């Protein structure tokens, strides 16, 4: 005989492992380009030491730095991936004005949004600044995933594609809503979209977004209607 | 009811996954030190550009290079790990003199061997050079794991601890034996030691060693007696 739940789990684990394997394989390769550009603009330099003008320096130095910043972002994706695996991701909270955090995020996503003819808005039902004891870097990361998704899953047939961040306070905490009039999400998938790798049909997406919110002691969920759009809710403690 | 083999597999897969997770976590962290030293000896430099003598250069450049070479070795361990996972590791064969390859390997392990009072020997039952169409870098890696193991598992109570590489030709191919008079290996573990992570009780050990040999079309196995020592055999096609 057999245990069907067990078999489904085993099969589920093997398919997830294939995906983790492909993730690790891809990031391994991407880490190569930078480590290449870094070395190049260096072992070459050292060896031609006795024959170099220092012009072949300020521009070149900028290269190692741009490349290094690229390798750093990649190592961070790998480290985020590892930390999410081990549930060891941490947050470092401080007093932050959520209004500024949101405007900045909206700013960073403006180019991509325009690229798809999607307008990004921000509304606060409470006077700014809206101070919260949170990890600014992490919640910016939260928000950006949310915003990027609002653009990516916008509804082609809508003349007014948009993604709007609504800020507010509730139940003693802060409620952030990222609303879009996109394609929406089917009922069977409203919890599953938060699982690593899941897609209704690198980055860590909604899975790290959920972990960041939960680490703050909050909750995230979605309310959506296919063809109409989705509202992702993020409730976090405000006070601390 | 249930399928016992299935349950054992599931449990086996989860424990292996914990180990892969810890491997990825550790290499992620180690990659940090170099990327740190690299940037440091750089973003600092660029910013103090208008005030720097070029002495704060040749020694410093050496730092970025030593560090880069360290990051490169680490990225290679991660990439080897990934390739072993996907069975996508490749070899690039060429005409190689196995005698020189072995002497070089023995040379590289001499310090560590001395550290444990283990003598390393090399014998060839055929006149050198012993030419084989193989991947030099990979077979050096094979051999070094083998040699390192011979030192690591040497028998404390032996006055003449040693590890000897014996070169020879057989069945139309080349037979390499790495013999030690170490602690030996129990019967139940003679195939299992080649599995990733297995220990009778970073690097990839015997698992990548086996993959490298098999990619050459060869075979590896061990013959051992607890308390007496082990002989690891590597038979590979010679001709190609
Ligand atoms: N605003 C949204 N509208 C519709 N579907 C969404 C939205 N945000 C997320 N999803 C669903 O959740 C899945 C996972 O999202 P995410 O983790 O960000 O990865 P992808 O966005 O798939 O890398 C998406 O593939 C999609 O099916
Ligand atoms: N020469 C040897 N003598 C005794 N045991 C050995 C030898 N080589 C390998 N082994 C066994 O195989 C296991 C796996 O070896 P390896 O993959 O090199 O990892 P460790 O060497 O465990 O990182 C060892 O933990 C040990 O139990």
């Amino acid at each position: 005989m057999e245990n069907v739940t067990e078999s489904k789990e085993l099969e589920r684990l093997k398919r997830i492992d294939r995906m983790k394997t492909e993730f690790i394989a891809n990031i391994s390769h991407e880490l190569r380009t930078p480590l290449t550009a870094i070395k190049a603009y260096a072992e070459t330099i050292y060896n031609s030491l006795g024959e170099l003008d220092l012009s072949t320096l300020k521009e070149f130095l900028e290269v190692i730095i741009d490349q290094s910043n690229h390798l750093e972002n990649l190592l961070n994706e790998l480290l985020d991936f590892s930390r999410l695996e081990r549930k060891s991701l941490q947050i470092n909270r401080e007093k932050v004005d959520l209004c500024d955090l949101v405007e900045s995020a909206v700013n960073a996503i403006k180019e991509f949004a325009s690229s798809h003819n999607v307008n990004v808005l921000f509304e606060s039902n409470v006077p700014c600044p809206v101070e919260a004891y949170i990890d600014p870097t992490r919640i910016r990361q939260v928000l950006l995933n949310l915003l990027n998704n609002g653009v990516k899953y916008s509804k082609k047939d809508a003349p007014d594609k948009y993604v709007k961040v609504i800020l507010d306070e509730k139940d003693g905490g802060v409620l952030i809503i990222v609303e879009d009039n996109g394609i929406g999400i089917p009922d069977h998938a409203k919890d599953r979209i938060f699982e690593q790798f899941y897609r209704v049909d690198t980055g860590l997406g909604l899975a790290i977004t959920k972990e960041i919110v939960e680490l703050h002691g909050g909750r995230i969920w979605v309310e959506s209607e296919v063809g109409k759009g989705s509202r992702f809710f993020v409730w976090i403690p405000k006070d601390r």
